[PDB]
């Protein structure tokens, strides 16, 4: 293992330690460990090319002497993830990681014409609380959250 510089944009420099073989998704998460800015918050780039989480820090030439920049997004971009309901069908939601779990309930809400207390939502086997944010569940594209009667 080795330490890499990491820059945040109008913000604090730092290092982490790092592996050649560990990947951009990994990194995100030591520097989430490091200074706390949640994982899905977080955009690197290196040499003004934005960096894509499943590349791994030697396949981009990184090593002790590089250093990456970090850029902190306060609204998130938007994902899509299945949302699959008791009936067992899938539809396409559309989200933003930094949205509250709340937000995801009144669009099913909405759609499926249900209200937001007759329901319940959970991915991996872990129920999503209302009021805590869709990233911090690990929601990624595509993936698929369960709806509970």
């Amino acid at each position: 293992a080795w330490d890499l510089k990491v820059k945040m944009l109008g913000g604090n420099d730092f290092l982490v330690s790092v592996t050649n073989s560990m990947t951009v998704s990994e990194l995100k998460k030591q520097i989430a460990q490091k200074i706390g800015v949640p994982a899905f918050q977080q955009r690197l780039a290196h040499q003004t090319a934005v960096l894509q989480d499943g590349l791994t820090l030697s396949s981009l030439g990184l090593g002790p002497s590089s250093t990456v920049m970090l850029v902190v997004q306060n609204s998130s971009e938007p994902l899509s993830i299945l949302v699959r309901n008791e009936r067992g069908h899938s539809n396409i939601y559309e989200v933003f990681l930094t949205q509250t779990v709340d937000t995801l309930k009144k669009k099913v809400s909405q759609r499926e014409q249900v209200h937001e207390d007759q329901f319940w939502l959970s991915f991996e086997g872990r129920p999503m609380e209302d009021k805590e944010l869709l990233g911090e569940y690990g929601l990624k594209p595509q993936c698929t959250v369960i709806k509970h009667l």
